[PDB]
């Protein structure tokens, strides 16, 4: 189990000014550190969050949070079920700033709603340092939906956050899960480039320099989009994606004849596309959603290899490798032409 810890600045909140925190599960010995963000959509204006604040209050909250949490696939501490990283210090940090984790806007006189997901981030690496972090070899930052996109955000910050403390030699890397999506066109006529267009203003969002740099002032919500964030990353990334993403269809409006068939087999191509020169990725044929903290994680292979091997296999490049590939994505065309795809 994960014991939770509310961050001990209590001005570093979620949505509705309670602190934010995150879940721990030392383990002493280990130098790695896995800390996951988790997902869930956000909102963009003051309705749409009022809404989520009356039915999803968990992802705007830490009111009513639990004392602990069972940690789960990749989070879990059983070698049967995480055969990956089962002896790392373990992190669960609560999604509850509804701002893909980009936000630094604290609730004041103007602002009904915290969005500072970008801060608690960089909060919960601060009082980490005082309770192992700073002896730390690697820092896994991984994340699943919006927790994943989170990542493809902050990765590089806290990268110079250990830089600019003084704590240089922690390899900070990235784990984006479910996180890499297409700005395309809708299959029928809110959408993702608006949605984020408005939560941008809305939250007072903050996206990476160099990115930044490139799309320039009011362009910033291209560099939610991961195939252009991606090759402005210093930090390693490795990118797990369906090609197939549920939520991905959704934004897309599809819920099979010729047109639809052919929108599908063109979004599983542009997918695979954008991962072409992403050298550590896992993209199988399917439609699902979110994979790394499902206790049945393990199961899904590409090519004959599963997520927690192809994540071993990355920790030994960063030491090709014989039988011990990185880059796996699916050429079939059709959700669940691999016969590993979850059921
Ligand atoms: C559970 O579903 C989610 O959490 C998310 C869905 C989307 C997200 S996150 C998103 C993030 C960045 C750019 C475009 C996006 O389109 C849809
Ligand atoms: C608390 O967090 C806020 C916002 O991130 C920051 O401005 C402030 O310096 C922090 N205070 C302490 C004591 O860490």
């Amino acid at each position: 189990d994960l014991r939770l810890h509310l961050l001990l600045n209590t001005s570093v909140t979620c949505n509705d000014g309670s602190p934010a925190g995150y879940y721990l599960k030392e383990s002493r010995g280990s130098r790695r550190w896995l800390l996951f963000l988790e997902g869930g959509w956000y909102c963009f204006n003051r309705e749409n969050c009022d809404s989520r604040y009356d039915t999803m209050r968990r992802l705007m909250s830490s009111r009513d949070w639990p004392r602990t949490r069972t940690g789960t696939g990749i989070l879990s501490s059983q070698p049967e079920e995480n055969p990956y990283w089962w002896n790392a210090n373990m992190v669960f940090i609560p999604y509850c700033s509804s701002d893909v984790w980009s936000g630094a806007s604290s609730k004041s006189e103007k602002n009904e709603y915290a969005f500072m997901g970008a801060l608690i981030i960089q909060e919960v690496v601060r009082e980490l340092l005082g309770r192992g972090l700073s002896g730390a070899k690697v820092l896994l930052l991984a994340g699943s939906s919006a927790g994943g996109t989170g990542v493809l955000l902050n990765v590089d910050r806290v990268a110079e956050q250990l830089e600019k403390l003084g704590y240089p030699a922690i390899q900070v890397r990235g784990l984006a899960d479910s996180g890499w999506f297409l700005d395309n066109k809708q299959y029928r006529h809110c959408a993702p480039t608006e949605a984020i267009r408005r939560g941008i203003r809305y939250w007072n969002g903050v996206v990476p320099e160099r990115c930044r740099r490139q799309f320039q002032e009011g362009e910033e919500w291209n560099c939610f989009f991961g195939y252009k964030v991606y090759p402005t990353l210093r930090s390693p990334v490795f990118v797990v994606q369906w090609l197939f993403d549920e939520a991905q269809l959704t934004v897309d409006n599809v819920h099979v004849q010729e047109g639809l068939r052919l929108y599908i087999q063109n979004l599983g191509r542009e997918l695979r596309h954008t991962l072409k020169d992403v050298p550590a990725s896992f993209a199988p044929a399917c439609l699902s959603h979110e994979i790394i903290i499902r206790s049945h994680w393990t199961d899904v292979q590409v090519k004959g290899t599963s997520l927690p091997r192809a994540l071993h296999c990355w920790d030994r490049s960063l030491h090709p490798l014989k039988g011990c590939p990185v880059h796996l994505v699916d050429s079939c065309p059709w959700p669940h032409c691999n016969p590993s795809c979850p059921t």
